[PDB]
């Protein structure tokens, strides 16, 4: 409250650390289906069914532009790219199965990292 400081959790690795995390991502073998946007003129119902598209390179983007005001702003946006898979594509299809791996991957990194 006002003038009573709750102690202050270190937060100026966060960018770093976000982004060694975003490069992991973004080199895993599985990451193949995330990489750049969704192509919404080729897939159909993507555009319609999924409404707010996310992919790594924009991500990248955002990190590197100053766009996520904190840490959970861009964990929100990797999970979305997961969330976004889960709603389109089967489990058990290769995508699919690439977004259960990854959102796994994910989720320890940022776990080890931060908590
Ligand atoms: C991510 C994601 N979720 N669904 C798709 C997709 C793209 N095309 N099709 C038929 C899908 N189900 N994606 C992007 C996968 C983009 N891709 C395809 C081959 N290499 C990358």
């Amino acid at each position: 409250s006002m003038s009573v400081k709750k102690p202050k959790r270190d937060d100026s690795k966060d960018l770093a650390l976000c982004s060694m995390i975003l490069t992991e991502m973004e080199t895993h073998e599985d990451a193949w289906p995330f990489l750049l946007p969704v192509n919404l003129k080729l897939v159909p119902g993507y555009k319609k069914v999924i409404k707010k598209p996310m992919d790594f390179s924009t991500i990248r983007e955002k990190l590197s532009s100053g766009q996520y005001p904190n840490l959970e702003t861009f964990a929100l946006d990797v999970r979305l790219v997961f969330d976004n898979c889960e709603t389109f594509n089967e489990d058990d299809s290769d995508i699919g199965r690439a977004g259960h791996n990854m959102r796994k991957y994910f989720e320890k990194k940022w776990t080890d990292t931060f908590k």
